[PDB]
């Protein structure tokens, strides 16, 4: 196949990158850490080669991806820093969060502690809330996408399945891919908006607490049989009032579960501990917030 430069040059802004450390795939994209040749300055680089681009549909979901990312600004979404092409490759510069996503914490630490869950599911909140504002639907908001950077912040990222909605009451009919905390009026073909993403966090928030996804067997497709029946079981060691606020976003239908500006209202908010920070040891051993050392 074609192979990827070592130097990336962008004709219209004047810039060089260097290719520096390769970190995932992600589709059709492989994505490094990129810097700028002179200012030093690193950046998270998509990169996706043309060659899988040969059908105007996939460009069109690329152009889409690109559109939706570059007019999103907030301090819990991956910041959109420029796009640029070559013959062979579409590159797009983005904001890089140097410790990774939830995913890598989920795998390290499995369940975390209530106080983390909320610290991280208010921002999770936030960062959606602002993409609800701009009538932009994630769609498939999972732990491998929530990347977390240097103070451990939440930066919502890969807007690959994203979708701007252009007018009120507005269902869409399609979902184009596979996300991975699937909501049911998806996987049913009935119709879809907002409330995907309060599914997902949903999901996430389940994830986070219990420590394994909820609707999740050997096969996807009794999982998403699963996900139709709504068939899970929040275990019981899980304090109610968290239960409570998992069983009002996990709910199958649409218009019952909550909107993005009440979660933050909620009893599992606000008569919990909400952490200011959390230090780098969170990545590795359960925080005990103790109010005082020693
Ligand atoms: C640039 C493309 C999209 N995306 C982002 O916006 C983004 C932002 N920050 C990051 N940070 C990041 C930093 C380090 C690492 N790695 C460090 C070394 N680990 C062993 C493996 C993972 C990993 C990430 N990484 C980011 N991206 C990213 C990077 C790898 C994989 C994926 C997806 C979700 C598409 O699979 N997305
Ligand atoms: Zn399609």
């Amino acid at each position: 196949a074609k192979e990827i430069p070592e130097v990336l040059v962008d004709p219209r802004s004047r810039r060089r990158y260097v290719r520096g450390r390769f970190l995932g795939k992600g589709g059709f994209a492989k994505c490094f850490e990129i810097s700028d040749a002179d200012t030093k300055e690193v950046f998270a680089g998509k990169i996706v080669p043309k060659s899988l681009l040969l059908k105007p549909h996939q460009r069109e979901k690329m152009s889409m991806e690109i559109s939706i990312h570059r007019s999103l600004a907030h301090q819990h979404v991956v910041g959109f820093h420029g796009f640029f092409e070559d013959n062979d490759f579409v590159f797009v510069v983005l904001e890089l969060c140097r410790r990774r996503s939830l995913l890598e914490l989920h795998k390290r630490r499995k369940a975390l502690t209530e106080p983390e869950a909320r610290y991280y599911l208010r921002q999770i909140v936030l960062g959606c809330q602002y993409l609800h504002r701009n009538r932009v639907i994630h769609r498939d908001l999972k732990l491998g996408n929530l990347f977390l950077n240097e103070d451990l912040e939440v930066k919502i990222g890969d807007f690959g399945l994203a979708t701007k909605v252009e007018y009120d009451g507005e269902r869409k009919k399609v979902l184009c891919g596979t996300p991975n905390y699937i909501a049911p009026e998806v996987l049913s073909k009935k119709g879809h908006s907002f409330e995907v993403d309060v599914w997902s966090i949903g999901c996430i928030m389940y994830t986070l607490l219990v420590g394994k996804p909820p609707f999740e067997t050997s096969c996807l497709k009794e999982t998403y049989l699963r996900i139709k029946k709504n068939e899970y079981s929040i275990p019981k060691h899980i304090n109610p009032v968290a239960a409570s606020l998992i069983q009002k976003m996990l709910q199958t239908d649409p218009t019952a579960r909550p909107t993005i500006n009440e979660l933050l209202n909620d009893e599992f908010f606000t008569s919990g501990y909400i952490p200011a920070r959390l230090p780098i040891t969170c990545l590795t051993i359960p925080p005990r917030f103790s109010i005082a050392p020693s």
